[PDB]
């Protein structure tokens, strides 16, 4: 049995008060506590909990749960600005909980996406009583996920989609509607029904509606394309290696945060009890069912297993139950292709063979009917594939880690863009034996451009016997950021550069009958904004002033362009 107290007001160091709801067990004395920090209305528990845990079980088992409205939203006072106040507000909140009669000195946190980022923000506060966190679909580096990426391109659908959704909340939570609320609301829905369209306006930086409702969209995100001091101020990642806080980390192969979720595991696993679970989910689709790819009912987000695992984890770190995680693996992955859950002892997997697959082929690799090949042997002939990238006609995004623009079809069939001249395709022969690829994925390409800046993209694909060409993971490099996200420099036209493309991670067995394929291009819109091929401030350029670029991929013995696949052989 328990009770719930609403809109308990908690004062922050600046005297601003945040609203919390208290779910407290009817018990004898103080209890362990779990805190959730939420910008989507603490009252609206059903909206996010289905992506997390049946956490009332925690309350029934003797934990208190605290759900808080972040600063400036719903019942909390103050002004809302994403991320910038969450370290301090979490630290004051934890301090308050620890002071309460009902808290026994042990606090934990759980939750998904922004409700996971907020846990990293809490963890760096140095509050002893924070004993464990469970960040799901989260990031500790907001540039790298979700707003830009390791390659230096703006995740424009992520930004505009999320901004529209936050805006909708404001209007909808309005105390005394405003005359313009009705039409702002209409207008926000129009963005959400056509995020690609919204992201197509030029200059991108001119956002009359979103810029008004949430100035941060432009002032912070669009106006700071380099990973500069403004981003560094809210990044947690460099502080994670110094922590010793157990973390139960969840990710999804098609989730926008996956690269950064996985990296947090690698950063904390040496110094405390870290756990990892990765399913084949995208941000808006945790069902395991997609338009052209079904993973099986066991791939559905296993909410009761997750609840059980969370309880065990918190029992060990907040209640001191030393053998509570008995029999629980360190790592649990949904391995695609065989479509099975599998235990592992570590991430990256021990015994991963980082294997180059070289680009080759007779004739031109343009289109899926071109001659491009992939091989574990270096190509014997120096050759090159060339295409025109025109910002007015980018390659459309299809699956992958899209968040708001058609974000429910991660393992999308790629055949609709296969006929494009600016999509270079390289495939293995049909496989006679299974090949497992589980780990981080990257490419190293030798490239040149007619332009002083451009982008290069790479996407790993499983080609099925029936023709479906299913997306796995992908990445981009914006060439001015080829060597650093902080201090970009331009390139010289015609010169060949060796660049890396961070393609995040996957786990897939390519079965006999399948092929491994890679697509190479210079755009992936609106997952990433389009490069203008000018060397200029891309978000401030008009479409008319952009340039087309003749881009080229070099391959052969002296330019051994390849993808690096994390090969598991068991």
């Amino acid at each position: 049995n328990y009770s719930v107290a609403s809109n308990v007001m908690v004062p922050m160091r600046d005297g601003v008060r945040l609203a919390v709801d208290l779910y407290r067990p009817d018990a004898d004395g103080p209890v362990p506590v779990l805190l959730v920090r939420n910008p989507y209305d603490k009252f609206d528990v059903f909206a996010w909990s289905t992506q997390s845990t049946n956490w009332l079980e925690f309350v029934r088992d003797g934990y208190a749960v605290v759900i808080q409205d972040t600063r400036g939203l719903f019942a909390s006072e103050g002004e809302f600005v994403p991320h910038v106040d969450d370290e301090a507000d979490a630290e004051d909140t934890l301090s308050w909980i620890l002071e309460q009669a009902w808290c026994d000195g042990n606090v934990g946190m759980f939750g998904v996406s922004y409700l996971g980022v907020t846990q990293w923000q809490a963890a760096v506060s140095g509050v002893g009583g924070l004993k464990a966190i469970a960040p799901s679909m989260a990031s500790a580096d907001l540039y790298r996920a979700p707003w830009y990426g390791p390659g230096g391109a703006l995740s424009v659908e992520a930004l505009l989609g999320w901004s529209a959704l936050i805006g909708t909340g404001l209007i909808t939570s309005r105390s005394d509607a405003r005359p313009e609320d009705a039409a702002d609301f209409v207008q926000l829905a129009a963005i959400l029904n056509d995020v690609a369209g919204a992201a197509s306006v030029t200059p991108l930086a001119e956002q009359p509606l979103l810029g008004r409702l949430i100035p941060w969209v432009i002032d912070q995100v669009v106006d700071h394309p380099d990973n500069d001091e403004s981003w560094q101020s809210i990044s947690l990642f460099e502080r994670l290696g110094g922590l010793a806080t157990p973390a139960l980390i969840t990710a999804g192969w098609y989730d926008g945060f996956v690269g950064e979720s996985l990296r947090t595991f690698v950063a904390v696993k040496d110094n405390a009890d870290a756990r990892l679970v990765v399913g084949p989910w995208s941000h808006s689709n945790l069902t395991g069912r997609n338009a052209d790819r079904k993973f099986g009912i066991a791939a559905t987000y296993p909410i009761q297993e997750a609840t059980t695992m969370h309880k065990a984890f918190f029992d060990r770190h907040l209640r001191g139950e030393t053998d509570a995680l008995a029999g629980v693996p360190k790592v649990r992955l949904f391995v695609m292709g065989i479509d099975e859950w599998r235990d592992e002892t570590d991430w990256p997997l021990p015994d991963t063979a980082y294997t180059p697959f070289y680009l080759g082929g007779s004739g031109a690799a343009n289109t899926s009917t071109g001659g491009g090949t992939l091989s574990t042997s270096i190509s014997g002939t120096e050759s090159a594939d060339t295409y025109l990238y025109d910002p007015a006609d980018p390659v459309p995004s299809l699956g992958g880690t899209l968040l708001f623009h058609n974000g429910d079809n991660g393992p999308a069939d790629q055949r609709p863009i296969h006929d494009r001249d600016d999509v270079l395709c390289y495939s293995t022969e049909v496989l006679t034996d299974p090949v497992e690829v589980t780990g981080t994925v990257s490419a190293r390409l030798f490239v040149s451009s007619s332009a002083v800046d451009t982008d290069f993209t790479a996407k790993l694909v499983d080609v099925f016997p029936d023709g479906r060409a299913i997306a796995l993971c992908d990445g981009i490099v914006r060439m001015r950021y080829r060597e650093t996200l902080v201090n970009p420099t331009l390139i010289e036209a015609g010169e060949i550069y060796e660049v890396a493309i961070d393609m995040l991670a996957t786990s897939n067995v390519f079965l006999p009958g399948h092929r491994i394929m890679v697509q190479v291009s210079s755009s992936n819109f609106p997952k990433y904004d389009r490069n203008s091929n000018t060397g200029g401030v891309i978000a401030r350029e008009q479409l008319e002033e952009m340039c087309t670029a003749v881009n080229r991929i070099h391959r052969g013995p002296e330019h051994p362009s390849h993808i690096v696949l994390p090969i598991i052989k068991r």
